[PDB]
């Protein structure tokens, strides 16, 4: 279930958030990023929308992906497919080999995932020595890379639970819309 925005369908801009928080969850256990969405006023359509679309989430089990538009810096381009992941990493650090096919350079504060698996990560250093890149990471990688991994960090999806669905809806309001609806979802480490 990828959560619907402008950018999946176009035809409803109030899906397009109003305000996003991503908040650090650091319990016990492992770290994992929780999401608040708030919406604009919804029209009648583009309610009736996301609400069928929560509900098939609900009644299938299945999480939601949720891209975070606020995030897509586009500050590294190019063709991530050809950049090259040693194996055995883990920790705090990720260093890739860029081959060249790499354009710009990501800064403190941007998100990076890995291509093979659903977590998300803040990047919270860098340097570089040619095409080779020291991407610090928070929290601390999720699994020990096997070699076939590729950077992401534009497009990046989070893997989601709502944590709010008993206080999801609303009712129409005197301008035939409907006010205050907010998602709140919380990174689900499987």
């Amino acid at each position: 279930m990828r959560l619907p925005d402008p950018y999946t369908n176009p035809e409803y801009p109030g899906l397009g958030f109003e305000s996003v928080n991503l908040v650090d969850n650091d319990p016990i256990s492992a770290q994992y990023w929780g999401i608040n969405i708030s919406y604009p006023e919804l029209f009648p359509d583009e309610y009736a929308f996301l609400d069928s679309r929560l509900l098939e989430y609900k009644r299938t089990g299945d999480y939601l992906d949720v891209l975070l538009p606020q995030y897509e810096a586009f500050r590294v381009r190019g063709d991530t497919k050809s950049v090259t992941i040693p194996a055995g990493q883990k920790g705090s650090q990720i260093i890739l080999n860029t081959n060249g096919t790499l354009t710009g350079q990501p800064k403190a504060g941007d998100l990076f995932k890995l291509s093979t698996h659903p977590k998300v990560y803040k990047i919270t250093n860098f340097s570089s020595s040619g095409n080779v890149w020291n991407i610090s990471l928070y929290p601390d990688l999720f699994i020990t890379t096997t070699g076939s991994e590729k950077p992401v960090f534009n497009g990046i999806l989070f893997r989601t639970k709502l944590m709010n669905g008993d206080s999801f809806g609303s009712t129409l309001n005197n301008n035939g819309t409907y006010s205050g609806i907010s998602l709140s979802l919380r990174e689900s480490l499987e």
